[PDB]
């Protein structure tokens, strides 16, 4: 596979590899102060943080491929000068001895290394959630955002970032024009890895959104089935026929709360998002 290159084509490709990735998802706040809510929330935030840090490592790799491409181009530039010099000495009857042919493996030595992906310890829920009083729980639920709008926006943002990252991957998928040979194939391979990984990162965006969806759906259901703060008022303002009736009411509402919180604990269980690091290009042959 004979070595062919077009130096501007190599620039264009290094340049595409440096394409700015659009700013990612914003942050989010908890819908309420329930222990279950804090637990699921801190998990989703931890996944989001892990993804953002991972994406930053990805960026580093794009820049490394660019630098590798430019190192190649630099090497081909030297080859081009030698060939021209060699052709000149041959044509102007120099008859200096022709220089020895020495292959040159592009110099990678100044290219930045892979980016560290900081360790984040993933939060773990309570083995058995605390029992709660229904008025106390209604208060906690309804003093927050019973619509979990922040979390829902967070969910929307991550979901929609998936297509961004898939799009971003395509900056890498195509090999440079007019480049052929071992290095070109190696680099195309590295690009395919990085390009494919970005698409995987997009899919992880999808997975985080599904996890968030699972959470906000569960929270919606919690708000719907749990006694309301208005139920607290209504319990007081209601003229109860007898005290016995009143106590059965309290019990019923208490069991409503317990059942809703139990369903919330179960239904909002989510799984850790563990994205793999990006591929790191090595160095090109010659």
């Amino acid at each position: 596979e004979e070595l062919q290159y077009e130096l501007p084509g190599l620039e264009r490709k290094a340049h595409e590899c440096e394409s700015t990735r659009p700013e990612g998802p914003g942050d989010a706040t908890k819908p309420d102060e329930l222990a279950t809510t804090a637990s699921v929330y801190s998990k989703l935030m931890a996944s989001a943080a892990k993804l953002k840090a991972t994406f930053a490592a990805g960026d580093r790799e794009g820049e490394r491929i660019a630098a590798a491409i430019r190192a190649a181009a630099g090497a081909y530039q030297k080859i081009e000068e030698q060939k021209a010099a060699e052709l000149s000495r041959q044509m102007n009857g120099s008859d200096a001895p022709p220089p020895a042919a020495e292959a040159v493996v592009p110099d990678m030595s100044g290219i930045p290394g892979p980016l560290a992906i900081p360790s984040m310890e993933y939060p773990s829920a309570a083995a058995a959630a605390d029992e709660m009083d229904w008025e106390a729980a209604a208060r906690i639920i309804h003093s927050g955002d019973t619509q979990a709008l922040s979390m829902k926006y967070f969910r929307d943002q991550w979901r929609d970032y998936q297509s961004t990252l898939e799009g971003h991957g395509r900056h890498f998928a195509n090999p440079a024009e007019g480049w052929a040979g071992a290095a070109a194939e190696t680099c195309a391979e590295a690009q395919r890895r990085l390009s494919t990984w970005w698409a995987d990162m997009g899919a992880e965006c999808g997975r985080l959104a599904q996890e968030a969806t699972t959470f906000v759906d569960a929270h919606d259901k919690l708000v719907a089935n749990h006694p309301t703060l208005e139920n607290v008022r209504e319990f007081e303002e209601t003229e109860w026929a007898s005290e016995w009736d009143r106590q059965n009411a309290w019990a019923m509402l208490q069991e409503q709360s317990e059942d809703a919180l139990e369903a919330y604990a179960n239904g909002s269980q989510i799984q850790e998002i563990r994205p793999g690091k990006p591929p790191s290009i090595g160095g090109l042959p010659i």
